[PDB]
């Protein structure tokens, strides 16, 4: 395969074929991210540094930038951040280890190897959490 | 593409085409603003300074001026200010962090990365806020 991008016009020479038509590039705000897996060992030096991936890896792409998918890379998931007030939070689980924790405070984008963990409650505690906002008359009788 | 603006008349040469017809420019009062996103990295030095944007950014355009959209810029939203008396206010949320606050006083235009946050109340408090303007006879019996 061969990936062609940009303001460019050309002829499909005989033998060639477009894979999935004319596709449009991924522009991303700083509230948006891409999860994407490597099919083959690759080297992508977009900036001065060089990230080197293995043939099964994942990584996350976040920020305000325009990304065109390489031929060796597969896009897995589109991510957004999660907006959190101070004294709000969510429970995330690092599935590489298992360590579920609570991230609380600023807005947060789950990185690679993180998934949302549900917290489960004993029977009747959930009915007491919401009533306790103003349980006045209940407290009365 | 190519953006043509002004008192000007010309012929569409063969091959060319207008995108969406003859369009009219955005004139804006100082109570009106535009939210608009960058598609590609751009440089727009309208004044002496130079704002440099990335390929996913947002920014806000406010004031009394006439704005014609560039080819690299996309208009996202038209904003107005919100008129506020002293000791009135609204709850806005900076979604880049999450920090919901209360802006109170002068009239206010939500900048980039701000959205309105709803404040929710316990059951029965809302019925007591409005009755307390003159709760005379209720207080009596």
């Amino acid at each position: 395969k061969r990936v062609v991008k940009g303001e460019k016009s050309f002829f499909l020479q005989p033998g060639e074929q477009l894979e999935q038509g004319i596709q449009d590039v991924y522009v991303l705000s700083e509230q948006q991210g891409l999860l994407l897996r490597a099919l083959q060992p690759l080297e992508e030096g977009e900036d001065e540094e060089k990230v080197s991936h293995q043939a099964g890896d994942h990584w996350l792409i976040r920020g305000p930038l325009e990304y065109v998918p390489s031929a060796k890379v597969e896009v897995v998931e589109e991510r957004q951040a999660i907006p959190l007030d101070e004294n709000e939070g969510i429970y995330v689980q690092d599935v590489k280890t298992g360590k579920v924790r609570a991230v609380i405070g600023s807005t947060y984008m789950l990185t690679q190897d993180e998934v949302l963990w549900e917290k489960e409650l004993p029977p009747g505690v959930e009915e007491l959490l919401n009533k306790g906002q103003d349980p006045l008359a209940d407290r009365g009788e």
